[PDB]
């Protein structure tokens, strides 16, 4: 089932690339219509980035959660 290919890829993508800042914790994310938004940092590092005043690692990558556009 092609939807399963997409799901399995998104599981892998989420697992293998942790937070860009601490490089250990998984990333924060949200689901937004038919898309998965994976933010660049875990919540801990994101909250801290606000406290320290660094926007460098702010950002996200959106992913279609299904196989067919
Ligand atoms: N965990 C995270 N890692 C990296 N960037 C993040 C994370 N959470 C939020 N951001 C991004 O940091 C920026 C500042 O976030 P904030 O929530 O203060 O503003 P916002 O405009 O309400 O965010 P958004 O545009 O997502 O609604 C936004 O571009 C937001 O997408
Ligand atoms: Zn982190």
């Amino acid at each position: 089932d092609d939807d399963d290919k997409k799901t399995n890829w998104l599981k892998r993508i989420y697992r293998v690339r942790p937070c860009v800042k601490c490089k250990v914790a998984p990333r924060d994310w949200k689901v937004k219509n038919k898309h998965l938004r994976i933010y660049n940092m875990c919540k801990t590092c994101f909250n801290n980035s606000i406290d320290i005043g660094d926007d460098t690692y702010h950002g996200h990558v959106d992913w279609l959660m299904y196989a067919d556009s």
